[PDB]
C-alpha cells in the first residue's frame, strides 16, 4: 500500500541518485533493495520503477496503460524527430509509419535484406582473418562498426565503410555526440558550447540524409532498402505516403535505436560465450553442422536455433535497450495495492524483470541460453527486451537475424580466447555494452 | 502449365472427393502439388489455392468476387438468400448487410453478453454436477452450447439442448438437412427417399421460424436478439426494411453458419490444449486473474488476451469453415504465371494457406499461440479463418467473443485430463470437429 522508495536529498528529492555513471545498474541495486516497485521523485516529476513480473504484466495491458515519452526519449527525440522511436501513439505520423514500416520489417522482409547483411559480415569475419598473431579484437567496437554499416546499406544503401576507418563517418560522430549531449542532460553559460555543438551535430545528420532522399529521388533507382520502401509505400488507412522529413527522421531512427541496442547483444553474447566454454562449444558445433555453404543463406540462419537461444539468454541478462516508460490512460489499481492517477508514469527496469526469481528459478544470474527451449513454458510478460505490445521493436527480426547470422559466421570461422580474463565492465549510454571487452580469434582456415 | 491430381476416366478428378474426410484428402493434394492444382469433374473445373502468394490476390475485391460453390448452392436451398448463399449483386446481399452490420459489430457484443452467460453457466453446471469418473463429450456439449447461444441471441428462443439427449427437432431437421446438402456432393432412382425427408426437413426449419417471427411481430415485445433488430432495421441504401422471409433465412443462416464452426473452435481449441500443457497453463492462469466475479462482464472477456491467441491458433491449425470461393470477374493472370478467364472459379484451401512454411516458418505444425502475440506480425491475407473482404464473416465478434467468453469460464473452473490419450480424428461434415474427443473435469470448487 506505502510505496517504498530510496533515499532523499532535501529539495532534490530522489535526482542526484541518477547522477552518476552507471544508472541503470545503481537503479537495480535499489530495486534489490525494496523489491518489485520504488517511487522515484525529482522536482516536477515522479515515477514508478517496476521490477516484478507480476506488475509488469499489468504494466503491459494496453488498455490501460500506453508508450510514455521518458525523459531521454523527449532529448533524443530533438533529433529523431517524429520517428516511431520518438514520437506518441496518439501522433498521426506514429500510426501512418508503424502501418507502412511494419512489412518492410518482417521475418519474410529479412530474406530482402540478407545479401546486404552478408555482405557487412564477410567484412568483419575479412578483418579478423587479417590479423596478425597476438593481435586481439576489440569486441563492441568492432560489433558497432558492423551494426552501423549494416542499417546504413540496409536502410538507405549508403557505405560508412567503418571497417576502412579508426574516425568513424562524420555522421556517426555526430549521432555519437549527440546522444551523448541527450544523456548528459539527464543527470545535468558553459553549456552554450554544447548546444552549438548540439545543433551543429543535428545539421551533419539531417544534411546527409536529406542528400541521399534528394539523390534518390532525383535518380529514380530501386534498391531494397527501407528507403524505397518509404518512399513508395503508402498507410492503408488514411492513404498517405511519408513526407521527406518524416522519412528522414526515420533514418536516423533506425541508426539510433538499432546500431548499439544490436551491437551490445553481440558483444555481451560473445562474453557469455567465452564465460561458458560448454556452451560456446555447443553454439559452436551447431555453428559448424548449419553453415555448411561458404557465404551463410537466410533458410541456415533460421536453422541456427542455440544461436538464437543465446541470444535471448543475452537478452535475459543484459537487455541493451535496458527500460521503457508508460502512462495509465485512466484511473486504475496496479496489482491490487497501488492506486494509480490516469497520467502516472511507470518505467520498466528490464534487467530487473528479467532476474524474477519467482520466474527463472534461483539461478537468474547463470548464462544458460537452454531457459528459451520453448517459449509456451514462459510466463506471459516475464522476457521484454523488445518492448510491448504495438509499441514494441519494429526491427526486432531485424536484429535477431543480423546477430544470428553474424554470430554463427564468428562461431564457424574462429575459436575464441578471453586472453586477458576479462572483468565484466557495463559502460552506460542510452544502451549496455561490456566496455574494454578483447578476445584473440584463432582461425579456424574456413574460405569464405 | 497446371499440376492436377489423378484422374478417373469420365469422372475426371471428382471421385476424389468420394470420401469422408475430403478436406483432408484436398491437403494432401495439395502437399504433393504445391500452390495451386487444377480440380476437374464433369461440367466443373476449379483450381485449389493453398500459398498466401496466390490467395493475395484472389482476395483483390477488385479482381475476384465470392463464388457459391457446389456446396453452398445446396445449402441455398435452405437457407436462400440469406447473406452467406446469396451473391454479391442480388439485392437481397446488400440489403441485409448493410442492416445486419451495426448488430455484429464489437459494440453490439455488449447486448448479446448477457444471453451469451446464461448458456455457458448451463454449460459449467452441467459439468459441475458430473459424477466422479464420469466424463465429458466436448463436440457434443460445445455444440449444444453454441446452437442455444445462438438461438437465444438470434430469436430470443430456448433450444433447451442441456436438458436433451435427443435434440430440439429443428436442430435434428437441420443437420439432416446440411447432412444431405454435403452427400450430394459426393453422389439414382433410391434417392427419392432422400429429397422427400430433405423437403420434410425444409419445411421443419420454415414452420418454426415462420411461427416465432409472426408471433413476435403480434406480440409487439422489443428483446436484445437479431429478430428485433431485422423487424426494426431498415437498409440507408434502399431504405427498405428486410422482409419476413429473408428475415427468416438470415435466422436459418445464423444457425447454419455459427453453430458448428463455433463449436468446433472451442473443442479444437480445448484439444490443443490438453495436448500442450503449458498453453493450458498460462491460459488457466490468465482466465483466474481475469475472471474475479462470479460471472464474467464483458469487458473481463476483453481483457482475455491469451485466450484469444490460443483461439486464433487453433483457427490456425484448424479453420473449422475451411475454404471459400471465388470467380474472376474479368479475364486476369494470376500469379504471373496463371491466365484466368472471366467467370472462372478458384477455392481457397484455408488449412493449406494457415500451413505456408514462407508465412509462418518450418513450425507450422505445432500449436503456438505465441505466434499471436502481436497481430503486427501477421503479414496481410496471411491468416484467413473468417473468409475475406466484404463477404468476409459477419459473425466474427459473435464467435470470437462467445468463444473466449466460453473457454475462460473453462479454464476457470475446471482442471482437464486427457484421460484417454485422445488420438486427433477429424470429423468433417460442412465444417471440421475432433470425433470422439472426451475429457474428465476436475472441479476447481468456484461458485457462479
Ligand atoms: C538487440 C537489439 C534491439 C533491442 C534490444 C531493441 C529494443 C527496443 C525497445 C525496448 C523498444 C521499445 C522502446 C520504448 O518502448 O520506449 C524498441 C523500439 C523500437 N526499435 Fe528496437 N531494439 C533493437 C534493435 C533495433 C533495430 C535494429 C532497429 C531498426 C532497424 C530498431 C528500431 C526500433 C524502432 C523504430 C522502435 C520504435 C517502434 C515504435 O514505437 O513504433 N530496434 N526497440
Ligand atoms: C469460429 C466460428 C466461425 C468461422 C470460422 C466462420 C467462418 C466464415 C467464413 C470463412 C465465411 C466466408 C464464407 C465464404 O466466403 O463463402 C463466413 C461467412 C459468414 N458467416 Fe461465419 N464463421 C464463424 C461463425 C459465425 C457465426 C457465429 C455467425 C452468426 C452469428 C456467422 C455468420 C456468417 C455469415 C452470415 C456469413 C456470410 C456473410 C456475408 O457473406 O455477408 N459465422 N464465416
Amino acid at each position: 500500500k506505502e510505496m517504498p522508495q530510496p533515499k532523499t536529498f532535501g529539495e532534490l528529492k530522489n535526482l542526484p541518485l541518477l547522477n552518476t555513471d552507471k544508472p541503470v545498474q545503481a537503479l537495480m541495486k535499489i530495486a534489490d533493495e525494496l523489491g518489485e516497485i520504488f517511487k522515484f521523485e525529482a522536482p516536477g516529476r515522479v515515477t514508478r520503477y517496476l521490477s516484478s513480473q507480476r506488475l509488469i504484466k499489468e504494466a503491459c495491458d494496453e488498455s490501460r496503460f500506453d508508450k510514455n515519452l521518458s525523459q531521454a526519449l523527449k532529448f533524443v527525440r530533438d533529433f529523431a524527430g517524429d520517428g516511431l522511436a520518438t514520437s506518441w501513439t496518439h501522433e498521426k505520423n506514429w500510426k501512418k509509419a508503424h502501418n507502412i514500416l511494419l512489412p518492410s520489417f518482417s521475418q519474410q522482409a529479412m530474406k530482402g535484406y540478407h545479401a546486404m547483411m552478408v555482405d557487412i559480415a564477410v567484412q568483419l569475419v575479412q578483418k579478423w582473418e587479417r590479423l596478425n598473431a597476438d593481435e586481439h579484437i576489440e569486441v563492441p567496437e568492432d560489433m558497432t562498426r558492423l551494426t552501423l554499416d549494416t542499417i546504413g546499406l540496409c536502410g538507405f544503401n549508403y557505405r560508412f565503410n567503418s571497417f576502412y576507418r579508426d574516425q568513424p563517418h562524420p555522421f556517426i560522430t555526430s549521432m555519437v555526440r549527440a546522444l551523448d549531449e541527450a544523456m548528459n542532460k539527464l543527470q545535468r553559460p558553459a553549456y552554450d558550447e554544447n548546444k552549438r555543438q548540439f545543433q551543429e551535430d543535428i545539421k551533419v545528420m539531417n544534411d546527409l540524409v536529406d542528400k541521399i532522399i534528394a539523390d534518390r529521388k532525383a535518380s529514380g533507382e530501386q534498391s531494397d532498402d527501407l528507403l524505397t520502401h518509404m518512399l513508395n509505400g503508402k498507410d492503408p488507412e488514411t492513404g498517405e505516403p511519408l513526407d521527406d522529413e518524416n522519412i528522414r527522421y526515420q533514418i536516423i531512427t533506425f541508426l539510433i535505436a538499432g546500431h548499439e541496442t544490436t551491437s551490445g547483444l553481440l558483444s555481451f553474447a560473445l562474453y557469455f560465450l567465452v564465460k561458458n566454454p560448454h556452451v560456446l562449444q555447443k553454439a559452436a558445433e551447431e555453428a559448424a553442422r548449419v553453415l555448411v555453404d561458404p557465404v551463410p543463406s537466410y533458410k541456415q540462419v533460421k536453422q541456427l536455433k542455440y544461436v538464437g537461444m543465446v541470444l535471448n539468454e543475452a537478452l535475459r541478462l543484459w537487455p541493451t535497450a535496458p527500460a521503457f516508460s508508460l502512462y495509465a490512460k485512466e484511473d486504475t489499481v496496479l496489482g491490487g495495492e497501488y492506486p494509480l492517477e490516469k497520467g502516472d508514469e511507470l518505467m520498466v527496469l528490464i534487467p530487473q524483470l528479467h532476474r524474477d526469481k519467482t520466474i527463472w528459478g534461483d539461478d537468474v544470474e547463470e548464462f544458460r541460453p537452454e531457459r528459451f527451449e520453448n517459449p509456451s513454458a514462459i510466463p506471459q510478460h516475464a522476457f521484454k527486451p523488445f518492448g510491448n505490445g504495438q509499441r514494441a521493436c519494429i526491427g526486432q527480426q531485424f536484429a535477431l537475424h543480423e546477430a544470428t547470422l553474424v554470430l554463427g559466421m564468428m562461431l564457424k570461422h574462429f575459436d575464441f580466447e578471453d586472453h586477458t580474463n576479462y572483468e565484466l565492465d557495463i559502460k552506460e549510454t542510452l544502451t549496455l555494452k561490456p566496455e574494454g571487452f578483447v578476445v584473440k580469434a584463432k582461425s579456424k582456415k574456413i574460405p569464405l
